[PDB]
């Protein structure tokens, strides 16, 4: 029974044809979106050995032992197993190893050892690294050096005479077990976060898969608002919840923030969807943050006028000025720029929305918001981000308008690609033609 | 512009009757079902300084200095304020320090210090606790001394002469800032899981309130799936986004896990929402691990039979032997009874299902799942978990009923309450009539 009868043993990006597999992935309502749009599949096998290959890379680079992954967007990343994500996310029951030589282990929990091994790259399944007191009690510790002792023999074996182990996070029990077997431990996160940093080819085919299906949701979302808004009912929950099943109709994962927001309620910026009925003649102003298909994430941003009246010149002004922001930032976007560069000759926000304008200009993205962050001039750290871009980031630009003591924001945001000759805008969204004028 | 016009300055609730205060909350659908089932709505105010008064106790009890969170659903649990949840679960950008005098503090996100000043528990709002490579690049030392040193001078004026402060989980950085400033840290997870265990009154209403949010939004769930499968297009993903929207509706969170599965896809367990086709004459089997209205959890699992034919007779043995299952440890609870009493008393499987069974009997359930975890004698770790129940604790009863290679898995799940003279199921919820024959 397949998931595609019209093919063979494989989907098109390589995963089992089988409606039973243990995988998940899009569906077939989005894969037929994307054959309409013409986009070609991520080869999913050559997605996972070019992380795989990557991130060996950069702990064999640093002279690491290895790279020991309690987050689970990072495991995400080096194995692209899910289990439980978002419980994932708070409670650490999962770790996986990266051993200097390439060699990967996964522990994972105790009665689902299988999610993993659609991946070879995976090579062991074990249990045991829960290592937090919901799951273990006042009996951690006993655990942490059982643990400890497995990642001791295992770079013993697979990087002998190597003692500096890199980990993300790790619960502090942990952490003390490892020391005691003679591990330096190393941040885990500069290495997975300069990994993540540079997609391959098939990173950016899933990217481009991933940030349709995202549009189509929005559209839906935003369908869906024009047709309702109004009826004294319909509130920013009622709305936002269309994104999120749009999403998971489409394989999504989920959303990262609650930034959709009605009316006076989008300033100041990051206050939260909720039950305000929405009304005619206001700005919707959103943000996706989202986790959709292939485990991609799509972050744009978006304002809407519905209304019959036309909207104050203000919200005019102010929408025009966020995607001169935009467009003016992303025409700096070439390899080889210095990250503090993008800082320094940012596009200059007019004094009314500097107050109050965004914790960055730009930022990278993949799996979720991720390295580089690139601040504004007037918060740049100096020293802390001397790199230059390279082909293969994908950074997310970003323009908040936001008047001081204002009546709203405007939050524009577009997803763009970095190429060899200069940058590609990944995004295909319009703006809205009212508030554009 | 008020959210309820039929009332005065405040929500049932306590909250701000205006639909532009920065507060979210259920939606006027959510309180319209909550009046109809004739529910008490909680006293937030109440709620919080109960969070507060027991978060504060535990402190106290240790001989603790403080409590620094940084775990999101902690900070929920001493502040009640959300601020990007998922986002925060996963890049540690909020701190909240709980001193041993009651005295509370807010890192926040540097441009969002308003989203927790609806709780005046929360004394003061800072920024600069996000010590992460992503948020600061090469240079998050220099802030976690800055951090650091503000802690050392809140617990200075606030706990004098006390040395010990609990963390939750806290970035390696900023666990050497913390103790290079004379700390000795401890688990701060014992301290907020034993203070999480008990609920008071009002969190008591307010788990009321959100189980019901919960069961409609799983009903409506239901209906659809009853109503589309068979089409040849429904999938897992098209049903499951059915419990996303309508919890999103009635002001719910997010869900934890992919806990949803159709046909042979549900054995083994733990296999994930994906984008199999749906069939008549197949058991869905599912677990809601939902984070819905009030920012409470609600777990529960049924399974359903959807079809015109009988269901094979083992699975309706398997579902009437489930629910012997969490009937009858269900009955073992009782304020005093210890802990590893449940693991030695549970009711015992059959053979055949052994081997599969759930990683544990009952667990813990507030905001999320939650300690204690109450294990199966042959996985119980003596001397783990030495406590005893207590009135307002608050359990899910499991029953994961799965035939080693076999065809299907029925999973079943209530939640209920501990009270004086015995429990009390919270769960009002249905088993499939066609199931249990
Ligand atoms: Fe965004
Ligand atoms: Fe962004
Ligand atoms: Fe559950
Ligand atoms: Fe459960």
């Amino acid at each position: 029974r397949k998931i595609d009868p019209s093919r063979g043993a494989t989907l098109g990006d390589g995963s089992p044809n089988d409606m039973n597999r243990v995988e998940i992935g899009p569906t077939q309502l989005a894969f037929a979106e994307w054959h309409t749009a013409r986009l070609d599949l991520p080869d999913l096998a050559a997605m996972r050995r070019f992380r795989h290959r990557r991130l060996t890379d950069h702990v064999v680079a640093r002279g690491y032992a290895g790279l020991l992954m309690f987050d689970p967007l990072n495991i995400r990343y080096a194995t692209d197993s899910t289990n439980m994500q978002l419980w994932n996310t708070h409670n650490p029951f999962r770790a996986t190893l990266l051993c200097a030589d390439g060699y990967m282990v996964m522990w994972d929990y105790k009665n689902s050892p299988f999610l993993s091994e659609f991946n070879p790259l995976v090579r062991e399944q074990r249990a045991g690294a829960d290592l937090f007191y919901f799951d273990r009690g006042d009996k951690v510790d006993v655990a942490a050096d059982v643990f400890a002792n497995e990642v001791r023999i295992l770079l013993r074996d697979h990087a002998p005479g190597l003692r500096r182990l890199a980990v993300d996070k790790v619960m502090l029990h942990g952490l003390r077990a490892l020391q005691a077997q003679g591990f330096e431990i190393m941040d885990g996160e500069e290495v997975t976060e300069k990994a993540r940093s540079v997609k391959g080819p098939d990173e950016i085919r899933a990217m481009r898969c991933a940030s349709h299906a995202c549009e189509v949701a929005v559209r839906k979302m935003e369908d869906f608002a024009r047709s309702k808004v109004g009826d004294g009912v319909t509130c920013e929950n009622d709305i936002w919840a269309i994104l999120h099943s749009e999403n998971v109709r489409r394989g999504g994962e989920w959303i990262e923030t609650r930034l959709l927001a009605s009316g006076p309620r989008s300033n100041p910026w990051f206050q939260e969807c909720g039950p305000r009925v929405c009304q005619r003649n206001e700005i919707i102003s959103f943000d996706t943050d989202l986790v959709g298909a292939y485990g991609i994430c799509t972050d744009i941003s978006r304002s809407w006028w519905i209304g019959d009246q036309k909207p104050r010149a203000d919200m005019i002004y102010a929408m025009q000025h966020g995607v001169e922001h935009i467009r003016t930032n992303m025409e700096m976007l070439k390899p080889g720029v210095m990250i503090p560069e993008l800082s320094a000759n940012t596009h200059v926000l007019d004094a009314k929305f500097q107050k109050q304008k965004y914790g960055c200009l730009m930022h990278g993205v993949g799996l979720c918001d991720e390295w580089p962050l690139v601040a504004y001039p007037d918060h740049a750290v100096a020293g802390a981000y001397d790199y230059p871009l390279e082909p293969g980031m994908t950074l997310c630009v970003e323009a908040l308008i936001s008047e001081e003591g204002g009546d709203f924001s405007i939050k524009l945001e577009d997803q763009v690609l970095i190429t060899e000759d200069g940058y590609e805008n990944l995004t295909k969204y319009p703006f809205d033609p009212a508030l554009m004028g």
